[PDB]
């Protein structure tokens, strides 16, 4: 609890210099041209464009812990806005290019985002839901839950119930919740890409999951400033960062990113958009 491991933190940084920057962004591409199933696997760096500290990066939380600091925060949870990189996320999703999305975040910016909840596993929770321990029905709330670690927070079930209603943060000693676990587990053993952005890999069975990919063929690419513990294993990795990638990713796609609208919770993947026409890749 005071001795869980926090791995390996405040690991040096790497800069893919820009045209290497370029060719490896125009490979990613090519690949997600390629594929029948991309899955994307998000963690803590995908938020820090955004003014929440990721957890192992330079100024993470255990980093600066470990050396006596505090991490610092440049918004609340509710005024944090969804990066470039959520909302790249939103449009390839209604475009049919995300098959799912396995994320690590608690900070809740994927829903609010407007991103469909039936194809977005969080595997850590969220601190803006609540879970009716009797029926299991969940809140989403436009502020953050008070507590974390599976606790009541107060407020019962309205459903058509009066259960305890707990908060979603998983402690160090939970189990990952199953639906959201095995969903991310299917997805990412029938996905042909994996790709990850922003996160370090460490914790395990979600760092594992991009793996799972690899099994029968599957492409894995790793999107980080550091070194991941599972880069070995990569098809590509590019050392960037993520809003930089995505975007330009977006724009050799033919994409927009689009327009937050504030926060929004989508239950139900809508039905999917017209998308550009595929270039031939010879
Ligand atoms: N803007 C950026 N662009 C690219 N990479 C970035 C950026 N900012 C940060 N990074 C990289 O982002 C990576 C973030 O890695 P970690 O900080 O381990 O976060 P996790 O999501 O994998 O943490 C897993 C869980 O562990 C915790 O205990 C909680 O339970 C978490 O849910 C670093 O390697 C940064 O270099
Ligand atoms: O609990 C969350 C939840 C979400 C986050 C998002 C970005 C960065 C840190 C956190 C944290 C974190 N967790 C802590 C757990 C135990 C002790 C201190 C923690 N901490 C301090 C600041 C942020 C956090
Ligand atoms: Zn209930």
């Amino acid at each position: 609890p005071f001795t869980a491991d926090k791995g390996k933190c405040g690991l040096p940084e790497i800069f893919d210099p820009p045209e290497e920057l370029e060719r490896k962004v125009w490979e990613l591409a090519r690949l997600v041209w390629q594929s029948s199933s991309v899955v994307f696997h998000t963690g803590a760096g995908i938020s820090t464009a955004s003014g929440i500290p990721d957890f192992r990066g330079p100024h993470g939380v255990w980093t600066m812990e470990e050396r006596g600091l505090a991490p610092k925060f440049d918004t609340t949870f509710e005024s944090a806005r969804p990066t470039q990189t959520h909302m790249a996320l939103v449009q390839l999703e209604r475009v049919g290019l995300l098959r799912f999305l396995v994320s690590q975040n608690v900070d809740g910016l994927h829903v609010r985002s407007g991103f469909p909840r039936d194809k977005l596993a969080e595997l850590h929770g969220n601190m803006f839901v609540e879970e009716c321990a009797k029926c299991k029905t969940q809140y989403v709330r436009d502020t953050v839950v008070g507590t974390m670690g599976l606790k009541a927070t107060g407020r019962l079930c309205t459903v058509a119930c009066r259960g305890e209603l707990r908060d979603t943060i998983l402690d160090w000693e939970d189990s990952l919740p199953d639906r959201d676990l095995a969903l991310a587990d299917e997805a990412s053993r029938n996905a042909d890409l994996s790709i990850t952005l922003g996160t370090s890999l460490q914790i395990r069975p979600s760092g594992n999951l991009p793996l799972a990919t690899k099994r029968r063929g599957g492409r894995l690419v790793i999107v980080n400033l550091q070194p991941t513990k599972h880069d070995r294993h990569a098809d590509l990795r590019i050392h960037g960062y993520v809003d930089e990638v995505m975007t330009r990713l977006m724009k050799h796609l033919g994409l927009e990113i689009p327009a937050w609208d504030g926060p929004r919770v989508l239950e139900r993947a809508l039905p999917p958009l017209p998308r550009p026409p595929t270039p031939k890749l010879e």
